[PDB]
Formats: C-alpha cells, sequence, structure tokens
C-alpha cells in the first residue's frame, strides 16, 4: 500500500529531521537515520538513493510544511496586515512546538548543500505570500524596499525569538508575539 | 604600554582563532602561534584558556561598547543617538566582523554567566538607562527589553554578514534606510 510507503517514508523524513537537529550532517549517517526510524538501511533504500537524496526529501518536508500551514494562515486574513499577522503567529507557534523543523531548515539552507535552485522551489512555493507583500510595496503599505531588509524586520525576528523563547530569556506569550509582529509591521508599512 | 601590545597580539589571536574554529579546537598554543609568540609568553598575561576567552570577550565588548557610546553622545536627541550607534557599529561589523562573531560565539556558550552579561550592561549603562526613559516618554513602545534587542540590535549583525555574503548592499544609504526601520520598530507611534 501507498500508506504504507507514506508512513515509512515519514518514519525516514522525520529521523533525519531528529537527527540533524540534535547532530548536525557530518555526524548523521544513512546508519544512524534508519536506526532512528526503526527501519533497516536496506529499507532506507528503497525509498531514498543516497544520503545526499535524502536530505534534499527532508528539506523539502520540513520546508513545504511550515510554508503550507503560513500560507493558510495568512489566506484567512482579509487584508495585508491581518494575513501577515496570522502567518506570523502561526510560524511562531510551529517554532516553539517543532523548533527541530525551524533547525533543520537553518541548519541546512546554511550549508553547502543549500543552492540557488532549492531556494527558487521554496520561493515558488511562498508565491502567493510573496507576491502579496510585492503588491502592497506597489500600492504603498509597503516601504518600497529590497527583499533582504523585508527578510530582516518581517521573518527572521521569529527564528530569534522563538530560539530566545526556549533558551528562556523571553516568554512566548500570546501577547508578548502581537507587540513583536506589531513592531515587524511598523518596520516594514510605508509611511 | 608594551604590556598592553603584547596582550593586543594574544587577545587579536584569540578572536581570529575562535571566530574561525571556535572554542573547542582553538588551545593555548594555537593562540600563541596565531600571535607569533610562546605559550610561555602567553601564560605571562593569562593564566589559562579560561582566563584569556574571558579577557578576550571584555576587549571584543569594550571596544563595541565604548565605539557605540561615543557615538551615541554625540546625538542631539535619542533618536539621532540611536542612528550614530547604529551607524558605527554597522561600520565596524564590516571592517572586523570577527569581533561580532567572538561576542556571538561567547554569548551562546556555557563560558557565558549572567554575572557577565551584568558587567557589559553596566558598562553600557548610560545607553540603556536613555533607552528606558525612552520606554516611558512616549518615544519607544514600551515593550520588553528582549523585542528592543530583536528589532534594534540584532538586525545590524544579520545585515551586516548578509553583506560580507553578497546578498546586501552595505552603502551609507542603506545602512541608513535600515536603521530607519529598525527606529519605526521600536518607536512608539503615540501623537503621531
Amino acid at each position: 500500500m501507498r500508506q504504507r510507503d507514506d508512513s515509512k517514508r515519514i518514519a525516514f523524513l522525520e529521523a533525519t529531521v531528529r537527527e540533524v537537529a540534535d547532530h548536525g550532517f557530518s555526524a548523521t549517517s544513512v546508519g544512524k537515520i534508519a536506526k532512528a526510524a526503526g527501519l533497516s538501511p536496506a529499507t532506507l533504500y528503497i525509498y531514498y538513493e543516497d544520503k545526499e537524496q535524502l536530505l534534499l526529501a527532508t528539506f523539502y518536508y520540513v520546508s513545504d510544511q511550515v510554508i503550507d500551514a503560513a500560507l493558510d494562515s495568512f489566506s484567512r486574513g482579509k487584508d495585508l496586515r491581518e494575513g501577515l499577522r496570522r502567518q506570523w503567529h502561526t510560524l511562531f507557534r510551529i517554532g516553539l512546538e517543532r523548533p527541530e523543523l525551524f533547525r533543520y531548515h537553518e541548519t541546512f539552507t546554511h550549508s553547502a548543500w543549500m543552492t540557488p535552485e532549492i531556494q527558487a522551489r521554496n520561493e515558488s512555493r511562498a508565491a502567493n505570500l510573496l507576491n502579496a507583500v510585492d503588491q502592497g510595496k506597489q500600492s504603498g503599505l509597503i516601504k518600497p524596499v529590497p527583499f533582504p531588509l523585508l527578510e530582516t524586520f518581517m521573518f527572521r525576528p521569529i527564528y530569534h525569538l522563538v530560539q530566545r523563547c526556549l533558551q528562556g530569556s523571553f516568554e512566548g506569550t500570546d501577547e508578548h508575539i502581537e507587540l513583536a509582529f506589531n513592531m515587524a509591521w511598523d518596520a516594514v508599512a510605508d509611511r
């Protein structure tokens, strides 16, 4: 059955997330992922050619889960600010509950496994979000600034604050998450 | 004076080696070698690795905090002070990113303690007290300090890194625009 195949794939994907988040890429072998998933390496090779391919499938599994949830939340907002606000809360919750997804993404994107094609693929999946933000630049809602700046003030602070919350230097209350969003919005909002 | 110079050689070698290879890989011997001096010489000034790493953290922090305080004090008001400090910090990151990396590596390590934190907050008191007053006066949003750190200081580190990796151009104009965004993030909008 397909459902059995998918269950096994999810086991390997989740195992790779945990192992790499705890130990990094180098220390994490095919053998170790398989053992963490509770399956044999022979079974791993039925689904993934090699380590490289499983690390990339895992990157897409992590990225798609996060992007899809963000997009779903964003789609419920009646205007750009509300959409971004709903997405922000959603991403904060994902980071607080599944920080390993954030850590896998971060480790991957800053490694030699990352490529422009991989970035473009995730950008394409996040299209509805990115195009909405671009359209806010055109309409005078969002400062007409290069994207690196928008990323710095509207996306990156979520990662940083989730880390501080989990390390005990900030309390991840709904009130504090909203305050942070308010600040991200003010940063990017055209005056 | 000549004492300050041998010391500087060791402190700078510590900054370079740790920034490049991390703490665990950096021994007294490699720091001494990087400095062009013997471990026996190193031990004249620093008792062991622990003490050299701490002294290096204070050297890095003092260099940066003092430059920031100096620039902040030339501002004609709070916003101008923060804008000048921002430009000075961004320039320091561009020229000496190893200072930022040493600070980051150390603060995110087991060597870091609340007492060390407090000592740096103390040296920076004039800035932090002015920012705190701004939180009650209508200038700065009355939010927890970790949010102020997130939107007013951390973006300098992130943008410096992007500049050095080629994903952002660190022109005077761009540095100013980024500060305007950071200010908008932290600034209390009541009455405007």
